[PDB]
């Protein structure tokens, strides 16, 4: 009964709001939780930190209390929970996670900074273990982990460049200004390999400068986009004054393992669209090529969240042994104003309709198999299926909209995967809105819905399903980080970004409800396709 009761609000999402009945339960059974990882936010949740007394008590439970997973920790550092003990708890506990999964929330954990005390990050300047608030404990482990330093400096950059939070947030501002100027110290004052890391984001500050550069006064060359090309190619040829061609090895700011000497000037070229984006490819250090797109004019930080939860999804598929063949390709915003996206080799699918007629046509032209599922690799078909599975599932939990063939890519080997997402969270420039986003093309490529992989199609569904529910707690509190972040679809209705992915989860549902769930989802979308 009671007890019922209870467990029912632990179960809660971490991002819903308890009554205060609900609340006032808890606080009576607190010492009956203690031994409850999952149920601490929820007794922290319903403490009174305006009264000295209560809090006491609280810190107290908190010492007593069986240690909350990291991910539960998420839900700590967000603008609810200003206590700063249970903030600098929350830290003590994400020190527990490794670099690997701490690089997954660092994009969010950027965003927390806004919660954190901005005295005490501008007082750091010079002239559980709670000793270190955010601000210091990224920078620490930054300072042991290039590769969390890259993200770090540009994370924290694009943050400082904000036009928008500038004007409208001075203070939070000049807060950013003071956690790069925070970083920079610490660098400064490191060992030798801590120092060189410095001069290295430096040296990526200066080439994004010149490519920036670049990209207006290509845009110069009044001429033809064959003309620009020439222009882009010529200017990236002279080292001597652009300095993009020969450079000193410089960790690629989109992905900073990638070391690269320059960009290949022959064969840069501009995309045919509005903003006439280029391709580019990087010399990397052992020879090879790194094909990036790099964007001006255009704010990606957007996209840059889509791909980061993509890729997180992905590694939790992963986790529970599911590789559903996704291409959550990188993004980087280096300002609010431009940024990189790791360029893919595709056709999108508009395309492939229009020069082969059928994604079944274009498996078949490229990839054939006499004995395979239509004539067609059995190997590319089984990636079809399963990338078109990963992406139904995801695309509906982050309610992607603007769905169309030019948005949809597909690879030679079956990849199929979405770009540009500029209508997430239900947002879409057309009313009424199909929940689920599985066009005919989809489901013809993959042979009808009489054929098994459609079944397979679905079963791979459900299973995403159910696995990414298990870590709804993970992704909403990252969410709820995010809800203060200047993103366009996320400032559209901040109070209700978290509850429209916590609905998409349908944890009111069991796990056999929730596979009915889906399968009527899927069953309807392509009825009304029919
Ligand atoms: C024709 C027209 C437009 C595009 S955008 C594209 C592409 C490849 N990787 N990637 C990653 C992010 C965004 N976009 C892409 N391929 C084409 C082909
Ligand atoms: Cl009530
Ligand atoms: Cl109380
Ligand atoms: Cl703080
Ligand atoms: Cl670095
Ligand atoms: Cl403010
Ligand atoms: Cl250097
Ligand atoms: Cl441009
Ligand atoms: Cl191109
Ligand atoms: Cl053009
Ligand atoms: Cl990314
Ligand atoms: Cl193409
Ligand atoms: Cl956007
Ligand atoms: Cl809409
Ligand atoms: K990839
Ligand atoms: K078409």
């Amino acid at each position: 009964a009671t007890r019922d009761q209870l467990n029912i609000i632990v179960s809660y999402p971490p991002t819903k709001q308890l009554t205060y009945e609900e609340q006032d339960l808890v606080w009576k059974f607190r010492y009956y939780l203690t031994n409850q990882e999952k149920a601490l936010t929820k007794f922290l949740k319903c403490v009174n930190w305006d009264l000295p007394q209560e809090a006491k008590q609280a810190l107290e439970l908190l010492g007593k209390w069986k240690p909350m997973d990291v991910e539960d920790s998420l839900e700590l550092l967000s603008s609810h929970y200003t206590n700063p003990t249970v903030r600098r708890y929350a830290v003590a506990r994400l020190r527990q996670a490794d670099d690997e999964d701490l690089l997954m929330y660092l994009l969010q954990l950027v965003q927390a900074l806004k919660y954190e005390n901005f005295d005490d990050i501008k007082n750091g300047l010079e002239p559980e273990n709670l000793e270190q608030d955010l601000c210091t404990f990224l920078i620490s482990r930054a300072c042991k982990n290039s590769t969390l330093a890259n993200y770090l400096y540009w994370y924290v950059i694009v943050e400082c460049e904000d036009q928008d939070t500038q004007q409208r947030d001075p203070k939070t501002h000049e807060m950013y200004l003071n956690v790069m100027r925070r970083f920079s110290q610490a660098l400064l004052k490191g060992d030798k390999s801590v120092r060189v890391m410095r001069s290295l984001l430096a040296a990526q500050q200066t080439f994004v400068d010149r490519l920036v550069h670049l990209m207006k006064a290509v845009q110069r060359e009044s001429g033809n986009r064959k003309k620009k090309n020439e222009r882009l190619q010529a200017l990236l040829g002279d080292n001597e004054k652009m300095n993009l061609s020969d450079v000193e090895l410089i960790p690629l700011p989109l992905e900073p393992q990638v070391k690269i000497r320059g960009i290949i000037p022959e064969t840069a070229t501009l995309f045919k669209s509005a903003l006439m984006p280029a391709q580019l490819f990087f010399k990397t250090e052992d020879g090879g090529k790194y094909p990036v797109i790099f964007k001006h004019g255009d704010d990606l930080r957007q996209d840059q969240l889509i791909l980061q939860i993509i890729s997180l999804m992905d590694k939790l598929l992963r986790k529970e042994n599911l590789d559903l063949k996704l291409t959550p390709y990188k993004v980087l915003a280096t300002s609010t104003k431009h940024g990189f996206m790791q360029f893919i080799q595709s056709v999108p699918v508009a395309e492939v309709l229009d020069t082969e007629g059928s994604i079944q046509n274009f498996f078949r032209k490229y990839a054939p198999s006499e004995n395979g599922p239509n004539g067609i690799s059995a190997e590319v078909m089984d990636t079809y299926v399963k990338s078109c599975a990963g992406y139904c599932v995801i695309t509906y939990i982050l309610g992607v909209g603007d769905r169309h063939l030019d948005n949809l890519l597909l690879t030679k080997t079956g990849k199929l995967f979405h770009i540009d997402f500029g209508y997430i969270l239900g947002r879409d420039p057309k009313p009424l809105p199909p929940p689920m986003k599985l066009n005919k093309e989809m489901v013809e490529g993959m042979g009808g819905t009489q054929s098994e992989q459609y079944q397979e199609f679905r079963k791979q569904c459900y299973t995403a399903f159910l696995h990414l529910r298990r870590y709804s707690n993970l992704i909403l509190n990252l969410f709820s980080l995010m809800v203060d972040a200047n993103i366009p679809d996320i400032a559209l209705e901040p109070d209700k970004t978290v509850k429209k992915v916590q609905d998409k989860f349908r944890l009111d549902l069991s796990d056999e409800e929730a596979v009915h769930y889906m399968q009527s989802l899927i069953d309807e979308s392509v009825h009304a396709l029919f």
